[PDB]
């Protein structure tokens, strides 16, 4: 089942409000044709260069950052082009990204919320329609809708009363979340 970690700061927030707000603040890095700039809005893989157990990206304007964890692959120019696919187990949100391939991984100096045991697996053949691609490219674009839809499905699978409209505290009471010190 999905497992959610949250700073006590967010105990009374709904997941949806937290995500809508975090993503709006992270803001669109404009990773689109004509605007991709290596080292500015590409993010990076560990160990990389285009595959690894983590993909991480910091905002081009705020300190906000996220880390996707699992077994991830980016096709670059190979068919189907510009596709992130593979197994996505976790998404961590916060600010102040640190690390990288030369450190052995990425971390957030301030990790606010993480969603683990996501169990998302997208085959390469689905290309940019795959869930993994939609979730992460949505985040890169300042749009947590795809992530929200996957979290909602995972929460309903535990119990239909649970959803992104539950508070983190409600989800902790339901057995799927736990707090970390603020
Ligand atoms: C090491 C990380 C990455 C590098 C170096 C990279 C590089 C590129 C390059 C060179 C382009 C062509 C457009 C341009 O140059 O302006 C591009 C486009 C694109 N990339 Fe990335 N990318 C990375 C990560 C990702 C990730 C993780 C995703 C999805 C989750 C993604 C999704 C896309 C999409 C959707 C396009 C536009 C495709 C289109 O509409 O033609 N990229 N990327």
């Amino acid at each position: 089942s999905i497992s959610i970690s949250y700073s006590t700061t967010y105990s009374g927030w709904t997941v949806a409000d937290y995500l809508a707000d975090w993503s709006a603040y992270f803001g669109d890095v404009n990773h689109r044709p004509g605007q991709v700039v290596d080292g500015s809005n590409t993010g990076g893989f560990n160990p990389g260069p285009f595959d690894g157990s983590q993909y991480a990206l910091k905002s081009t304007a705020s300190d906000a950052a996220f880390i996707a964890g699992g077994d991830l692959h980016y096709t670059l120019f190979s068919n189907p082009s510009a596709t992130l696919w593979g197994k996505l187990d976790s998404i961590a949100l916060g600010d102040t990204l640190t690390g990288g391939a030369s450190s052995g991984g990425y971390a957030l100096d301030s990790q606010e919320v993480s969603f683990s045991n996501l169990g998302l697996d997208s085959p390469i053949a689905q290309g940019r329609d795959g869930t993994v691609h939609k979730v992460v490219y949505g985040l890169m674009s300042g749009d947590s809708s795809a992530l929200q839809g996957q979290i909602d499905a995972l929460l309903k699978a535990v119990d239909p009363s649970l959803s992104i409209n539950s508070t983190f505290d409600q989800l902790a009471a339901a057995g799927v979340a736990h707090a970390t010190p603020a």
